[PDB]
């Protein structure tokens, strides 16, 4: 309670394991008294491409299109497209942002990559100065809640896929830490599709339980050592 | 060379540094007598979202949609959307696939992540089993040609961003090696926007010059040790 949460959710099927993890997060955080908002990217048909449509009115340089410069200037001039500014409002108000998605190619599904690319623009999420520890979203918490096709064992250092931490680097460090977030420990639900009726219940309930004390948690130290060393 | 090359290119502006890099690759590979195809994903308005529009037949499970299961079936039955099969034909014929893109959030722009999520489907690019060294695209080469905002110094072990190889992992290992590609060493053009006019010219020529002898290169050992060290 006393806290706002945004859940950015990227799965096509409400009946999925991901849908159930999103729905228990809404149920538990709402029960606590928290303010909860969900960006259901597939239901929003969220646009993932970074294009000159993201700037309304006239371009800062209509001869040579530079997306990073154009969106930084549009942010400053309040001329970003309304899909982007609608998500920036949600993020500005939120104390915690939870991303709920299936792992696609050791990363986020493209529709959620497009949310990161287009919503987290210069002047909003980071700047010169203001990145990593001083990123502009500092004071906010972020959490990846990821489901995988691969088993926890495939995801060990000398397993086929390498350690989980290795694929988290670009998301936790290159994106969430960069913008100033304190990153809570990821929630990894390994291989739900090959698990029992039960077991899947256990993974959902562990997530609901964890959410009971989410505001007591300490952030991970979001460092190269955390992801790569021992 | 009697070889076919596919360049999958992700930049909005033909006059950009990335556009110069793509065009020098076409110029040099064409000069060598290679067969060259470019998939210019923004000009194509390439769809990045993985949705049930990607399958045109009867779904295997119309009550609970599972993108992986439905696209795997659809590939076997030939009922995937034609944009996906257009790209699969290009990849099937290619001996080398070059990806040319600006780094976005330590990864690929979302339009290109969509190309990976939708084009590299089960059945086509990998099977379970039939992945990493037994992936379905064995015998083919792939190369990432990436441009960055950050300087080379920023992308070292003790730099802010950590080593450049760390962010390559989900792309080289988790996607290309997974599909059975041999991965050539990445071409990383650091911080062109801050470079001098003539440093930019030097990076473009360094890539043209490397392309002269590309068919003589051996692939990297695409392992955890190469990416992260000891
Ligand atoms: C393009 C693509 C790329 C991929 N890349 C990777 C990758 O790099 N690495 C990797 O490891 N995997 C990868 N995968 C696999 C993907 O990560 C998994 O398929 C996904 O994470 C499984 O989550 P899901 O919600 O879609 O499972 P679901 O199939 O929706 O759920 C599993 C089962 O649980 C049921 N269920 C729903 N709610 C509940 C609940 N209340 N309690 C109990 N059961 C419930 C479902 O109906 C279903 O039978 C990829 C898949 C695709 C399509
Ligand atoms: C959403 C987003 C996320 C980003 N995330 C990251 C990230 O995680 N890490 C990171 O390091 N960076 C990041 N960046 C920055 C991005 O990677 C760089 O801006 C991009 O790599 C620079 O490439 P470009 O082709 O767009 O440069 P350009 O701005 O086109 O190139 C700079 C100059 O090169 C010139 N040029 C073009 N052709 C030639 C030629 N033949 N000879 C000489 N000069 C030429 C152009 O005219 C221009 O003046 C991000 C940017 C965005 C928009
Ligand atoms: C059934 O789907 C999957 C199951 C398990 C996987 O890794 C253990 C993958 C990977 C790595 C890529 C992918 O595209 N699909 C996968
Ligand atoms: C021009 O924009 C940028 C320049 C340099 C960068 O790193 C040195 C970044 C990073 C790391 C993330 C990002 O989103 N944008 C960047
Ligand atoms: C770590 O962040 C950064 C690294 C390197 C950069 O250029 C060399 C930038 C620029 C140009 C703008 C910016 O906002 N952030 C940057
Ligand atoms: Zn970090
Ligand atoms: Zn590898």
């Amino acid at each position: 309670a006393g806290k706002k949460v945004l859940i950015v959710y990227a799965h096509q099927e409400p009946k999925s394991f991901n849908g159930s993890l999103k729905n228990v997060a809404v149920d538990e955080l709402s029960r606590q008294g928290c303010t909860v908002t969900v960006s259901d990217l597939y239901a929003m048909n969220f646009e993932p491409r970074a294009t000159d449509k993201d700037i309304t009115g006239t371009l800062s340089n209509p001869e040579v299109f530079n997306y990073g410069v154009e969106t930084h200037e549009a942010y400053k001039q309040r001329s970003l497209a309304s899909d982007i500014t609608d998500e920036q409002k949600k993020v500005r108000e939120a104390d915690l942002v939870i991303f709920q998605f299936p792992l696609y190619w050791f990363s986020v599904p493209a529709i959620l990559k497009g949310w990161m690319d287009r919503v987290l623009c210069q002047g909003f999420a980071f700047d010169i100065p203001g990145f990593y520890d001083s990123g502009l979203l500092q004071g906010k918490l972020a959490l990846l809640s990821v489901t995988t096709g691969g088993t926890a064992e495939m995801y060990t250092k000398t397993g086929v896929n390498g350690d989980s931490r290795y694929f988290l680097w670009p998301l936790q460090h290159g994106t969430l830490h960069f913008c100033g977030f304190k990153v809570l420990a990821p929630q990894i639900s390994f291989a739900p599709e090959i698990a029992s009726e039960e077991e899947r219940k256990g993974m959902v309930a562990a997530w609901s339980q964890r959410l009971q004390t989410i505001w007591k948690e300490e952030p991970i130290p979001c460092t190269a050592h955390w992801h790569f060393g021992q």
